């Protein structure tokens, strides 16, 4: 239930996407699997090659400061840089819509 989903998988944060009621843009934060002290921002897309599709981003944190997906933007919080990224989609896929539904 989101939009932190915490501590699930990448395959599963996955499956929950691309259910086909989601729109472009439907979105999740989760914890990175691979990456200690990361998170993670997981988005629905589409194109007509790929078809339904997920990219993911990184979400990096300063010690010292910041979270960021790229550092010359960053920001005091995970609700600062969702609340960003549902305004506008600054190199992301696209902009964040739904949060992710179950
Ligand atoms: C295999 C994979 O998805 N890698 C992910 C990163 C990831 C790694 C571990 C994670 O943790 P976990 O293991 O839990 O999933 C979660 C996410 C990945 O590279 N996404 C792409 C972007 C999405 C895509 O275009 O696909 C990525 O960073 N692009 C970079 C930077 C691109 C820019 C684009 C402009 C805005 C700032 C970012 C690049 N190439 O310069």
């Amino acid at each position: 239930e989101e939009w932190y989903f915490g501590k699930i998988t990448r395959r599963e944060s996955e499956a929950l996407l691309l259910n086909p009621e989601n729109p472009r843009g439907t979105f999740l934060v989760r914890e990175s699997e691979t990456t200690k002290g990361a998170y993670c921002l997981s988005v629905s897309d589409f194109d007509n090659a790929k078809g339904l599709n997920v990219k993911h981003y990184k979400i990096r944190k300063l010690d010292s400061g910041g979270f960021y997906i790229t550092s010359r933007t960053q920001f005091s919080s995970l609700q600062q840089l969702v609340a960003y990224y549902s305004k506008h989609a600054d190199g992301l896929c696209h902009r964040l819509t739904n949060v992710c539904p179950t």
